[PDB]
């Protein structure tokens, strides 16, 4: 409705930014290079692979037409994270620790 741009903005300015200054976002800002990484499996396992930056840049482009569209790839990396890796590793240990920050983000985010 009238405040879809008031929730976009909300997610490029706080949640996104505040997860971004977050120690544990490193691994989640750029598309996993499988070739450097040698994860020759992790895009056969991953079909809809996401990451901060690509929220990013959707957001700065108004690739989303409402803010449910981001917090949809929001999820995706989250839920990417837990498939192809294993309970108890340590990528897995930083991505809860960034969703849990990510629902406190959600939980405060304007009703305008």
């Amino acid at each position: 409705g009238a405040a879809s741009t008031n929730q976009l903005q909300y997610l490029q300015k706080v949640v996104l930014k505040d997860l971004w200054k977050h120690s544990f976002s490193w691994p989640f800002q750029r598309p996993v290079d499988a070739v450097k990484l040698q994860l020759p499996d992790y895009y056969t396992i991953i079909k809809n692979p996401m990451d901060l930056n690509t929220i990013k840049k959707r957001l700065e482009n108004k690739y989303y037409a409402k803010a449910s569209e981001c917090i949809e790839d929001f999820n995706t990396m989250f839920s990417n994270c837990y498939l192809y890796n294993k309970p108890g590793d340590d990528i897995v240990l930083m991505a809860q620790a960034l969703e849990k920050l990510f629902m406190q983000k959600l939980s405060q985010m304007p009703q305008e």
